[PDB]
């Protein structure tokens, strides 16, 4: 059931707090904060 409660994930997101066992995995995720098709507010 859990999305993934097993595995060492050093790469943690400082925006939400999502951990990614891989580096690039986090880089792509952080993108959601960097900018999503413009400023959410609008
Ligand atoms: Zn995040």
């Amino acid at each position: 059931g859990s999305s993934g409660s097993s595995g060492q994930k050093p790469y943690v997101c400082n925006e939400c707090g999502k951990a990614f066992g891989l580096k690039s995995q986090l880089i792509i995720h952080e993108r959601i904060h960097t900018g999503e098709s413009g400023p959410s507010s609008g």
